């Protein structure tokens, strides 16, 4: 569920 | 809301105008290359003898043609070299390349400028040199890479880098994974651009602000997986890229514990979910796969891009626990007679400089007496927008005292040889040189080094 | 059964195992490029001001894609730069290349090692330098080329060479063709190998014994012709090749007269049908087309290969005859307190060396007092089979006294800065340095220089 930048 | 990393978010590489995003390769998944340990030519308790040969060959990286590559004792990168504290070490350096090169022991406190193996230690094609030295420094992960001036960036791009592991008695007494290739592995983080026929072309990709390609390469492997056969795994991260910053985390934010930095164990273990490394930085971490089960594949990312898959196999439970203290960092006392040294990194692109000047091989820029610790205030003067400059000093392991007058980052309380300095920031280092001679300090975005953002310091016996 | 050339036939380049024969290109015939005269930014009688900019561009050499090339004040080679004995000369050096470079005034008696523009005079991308000097030497043809160490061979290959003309009162008084581009032209002799898309690729063609391609290139032109509009023509030959020797003759063995060499006019005119030149040698010749009529063509060859076609148009008959003596060679007296210096060139391929050593940038190999002429005995110690090594000394114009105890060649009684030394041969030179500092001597097969066959000499005021 989590994406970076 | 917040970045998950310690560095200043606006300065991240991904804001540069010419930023090259990583792209996932379609190349098939394959086992992570673990470079074999280099077999000594001869070893006793007191003496070890090695031959390190720079060579050209070919490596199957993508399907189709093999990539033309350089390596140490192998076609690409290098066999891992083990040194021991207090052991008299003998190395024959052999160059079988068509170009002159240099053998720089990054982070090794050996004499300069010859043994150190920077600009002033050329080895011509077909020739050999003999060096020897005894390391008196803590156990850590160092590395070897080419350092002709100019031409460092290009030679590293061809593939001339190798991990160096330094052992000591203290580290051997700690409860750490240490079975090399099984639960203790190098993770050499690089990128490349592949052109026609899977070849590299540094000059086509040249950028004075730093070369980066879209394909991640881990220990000279594309789309690597690692078979985990133990509950805990030690990873020796090395940023071996020309410019790129790595922002490392697992897909599901699996925690990991940093136990070592560039120059030593950290005094205490530091828990992380996300860790950023600038060029030449090393970080040693333990990952615990205890919540996973046979058949699971857990992936390490940089940002949104997958890098390295860990295929989980059956493993025996592991109850062991790290001590609260890993290592006693004994800070030297500053010599009170010595002033504060101010070093200023200036400019970007072609205009990069240190203290108003571009490097000159005949010119000494600074002096410092051996055995005497001095405060170095290092400033990245670039206004907004700017970049994080990794500042490296040859011939010392330094300590980090402060960042803009505040605490160092949590993983910066051990010995380091490279530190990322944010735009506008002044960092205070405690720097002592043990051995006399000539040493370089510079930015370790390698194109900046080649572009002349370097100076040299003469250390002397008083 | 006699060769027509002065050098030792067995040692000619064409006997090497990796010899690359020239081949006539299929490219269209076209007018010989005559590089324009570089316009001073400002000139008075006492001072001249110039801007010399190293730049990267593209040149249409073959049909289709343009070749990526480097040049001075142009895409390839350079604009011809005119200096005058006695005139204070100001040059701004500007580097707009992506790599650092050096601005070497080959044969110009200027201070070293900075103005000289050798290994110790880097100019980084984007920076400028200011030099000034006053030439106090005879009129002659010199040249400018890149000289970073290493990387000279590669930068010359990219196209960083330009002709430099030095004027004086004595030469102006002589009845010589001097209308630049009409009856007085550079003939810059080089070779290249074209790859995919008409590009050059030094690294693919690299050979430590000397790089040579099959395609002759004359002033940056493939398959050139020149329209002759005068009875007599002055050709200023420069061997700007990495290795290749030129063995020059016209179709029908049409005579020509050499009037000049590297460093001065010849004392007396010398008549030739066949002239051999090694790397960096220059030779100024007068060709008389008096016997030909409009519509005739005369081809200049090297060996059996056509280089340059001279197309005879209508011409006024000539107002010239050469004096029996062109120039007074004022030979200095050897300082009798000084020993004979012996310099030995050794090895081939990767093993090239001078006096048992490869070059080191911070090492001084020799010393000599300024203002004092010394005998240098220079030996090529290559057994047969060997090669002719062109030996070059920075910062001086020397005199050739003898070859194996015999007379120098007919065209070697003037001042020279480069001399071809045959296998096993000792040449005796008379060498004086006017200016203090640091100078180099080396083989001018450019791969040999980059491979470390060079040493440095420090000159001092006593
Ligand atoms: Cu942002
Ligand atoms: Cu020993
Ligand atoms: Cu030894
Ligand atoms: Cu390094
Ligand atoms: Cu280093
Ligand atoms: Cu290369
Ligand atoms: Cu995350
Ligand atoms: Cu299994
Ligand atoms: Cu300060
Ligand atoms: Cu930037
Ligand atoms: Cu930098
Ligand atoms: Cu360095
Ligand atoms: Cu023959
Ligand atoms: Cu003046
Ligand atoms: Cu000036
Ligand atoms: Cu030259
Ligand atoms: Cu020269
Ligand atoms: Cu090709
Ligand atoms: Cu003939
Ligand atoms: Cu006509
Ligand atoms: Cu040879
Ligand atoms: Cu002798
Ligand atoms: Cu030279
Ligand atoms: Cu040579």
């Amino acid at each position: 569920s989590h994406h970076h930048h």
